[PDB]
């Protein structure tokens, strides 16, 4: 495993060889498999949600969306798998081509559109690695699954239930996620009244389920909210007692400096120009909720220093995605070391030390 090969030569091969999703699919496919090319410190251990995570760096919701490749991202040295956004019933997402890279930018767009399996596909794949993922979770390897809902449901705090149901039983971690900006109508969500019905549901089959089965419950929030939205999130979470926040999903924004070809198309900006945005959104939330709810920062980290800028805003974990896609596997291994280099640099006994580390300045 070597940053500068894959950097340098396989990525960018690859990417002039197959299409975005092309090169996604196949991606998902090796990673499966296990064929792929750093030892987890002490210092990198968090322990949040009820759980011990052996590093805080995870893959974020997306890349495995039908949980196809849970151990081979394991084995890539993620701290936690998040998979999904996964639907209630089997849908195919929006017409291809619907991912765009710009790599002048570092950069992608996506409008998949909740491309999913399904609810029963994904229990069925989960269910036969279940004992497996137990002992993973043990050993401080979590796996967090990531609900959306169906483009043609009449309602979607059932469609997030089911969900709930369904996967719960199976999951470290449910994602309420409510900041795709690839369905129609679903951002709304977030809004205060909305939010609170749809948590309150959430929550209350939740906590219907055994206590061996029994999630925690964390919302995933846009990077474009206006600081009434954030403000409304966080009365929300702190009267109902939501277990944590994911920070952020894709912007639908258009950051001035944008120089990829394909900056104007439709759909959810990820990558660098998203990332600061993103930190900031994790400074706001972790100030109006006191330090008291855990946040998954992500957005935008491609290194030790954008994940300590993201730790030190409040995050307890992170997660990248966009990344991987420039970078290849090493990336995890460098964030990682560059993360414990950095820790060390400035003083923090660990991750823990770190987290929320700016607001006490
Ligand atoms: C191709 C693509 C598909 C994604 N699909 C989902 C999704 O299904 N559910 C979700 O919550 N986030 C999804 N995301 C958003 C990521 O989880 C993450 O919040 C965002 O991309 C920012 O992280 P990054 O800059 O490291 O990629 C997707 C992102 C991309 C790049
Ligand atoms: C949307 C997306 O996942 C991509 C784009 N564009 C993409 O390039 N993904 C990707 C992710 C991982 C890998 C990879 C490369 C080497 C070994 C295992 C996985 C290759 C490609
Ligand atoms: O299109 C999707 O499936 C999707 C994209 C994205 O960026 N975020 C998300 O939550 N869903």
């Amino acid at each position: 495993g070597d940053e500068r090969f894959y950097a340098e030569h396989l990525m960018p091969t690859l990417q002039g060889l197959l299409d975005p999703e092309s090169a996604h699919r196949l991606a998902v496919r090796f990673t499966s498999l296990g064929l792929l090319p750093f030892q987890d410190s002490d210092m990198l251990e968090v322990r949040v949600l009820g759980h011990k995570f052996r590093n805080p760096v995870g893959i974020a919701a997306g890349f495995d969306k039908h949980g196809e490749a849970v151990d081979g991202l394991y084995k890539m040295g993620f701290g936690f798998v998040e998979i999904g956004s996964v639907t209630p019933k089997p849908q195919e997402g929006n017409p291809r081509p619907r991912v765009f890279r710009l790599p002048e930018d570092q950069a992608v767009i996506n409008r998949y559109g909740f491309n999913s399996h399904g609810l029963s596909v994904v229990e069925h794949r989960l269910r036969a690695r279940q004992q497996k993922q137990a002992k993973l979770t043990e050993d401080g390897l979590p796996l967090g699954v990531n609900l959306g809902k169906n483009k043609t449901s009449v309602d979607a705090a059932e469609d997030y239930a089911e969900g709930v149901r369904v996967l719960g039983p199976l999951a470290d971690y449910l994602v309420v996620n409510v900041s795709s900006p690839n369905t129609a109508g679903l951002r709304s969500l977030q809004g205060k009244a909305e939010l609170r019905r749809l948590l309150t549901k959430v929550l209350q089959e939740r906590d219907g389920l055994r206590r061996v089965h029994r999630p925690a419950v964390l919302v995933k929030i846009a990077p474009d909210l206006t600081s009434q939205d954030k403000e409304d999130i966080a009365s929300v979470v702190k009267e109902l007692g939501i277990d944590g926040l994911i920070v952020t999903n894709t912007t639908v924004s258009r950051p001035a400096g944008l120089q990829g070809a394909l900056r104007s198309e439709t759909g959810g900006l990820s990558g660098k120009p998203l990332r600061d945005l993103s930190t900031q959104t994790i400074r706001e939330m972790y100030a109006l909720t006191q330090g008291r709810v855990p946040i998954i920062g992500v957005g935008g980290v491609s290194s030790g220093q954008d994940a300590l800028e993201k730790i030190r805003a409040g995050a307890s974990l992170v997660q990248l995605y966009t990344a991987l896609t420039f970078w290849g596997p090493p990336v995890v291994g460098k964030v990682k070391r560059e993360l414990e280099a950095l820790l060390k640099e400035q003083g923090f006994g660990g991750v823990t030390d770190a987290i929320g580390a700016d607001h006490r300045r």
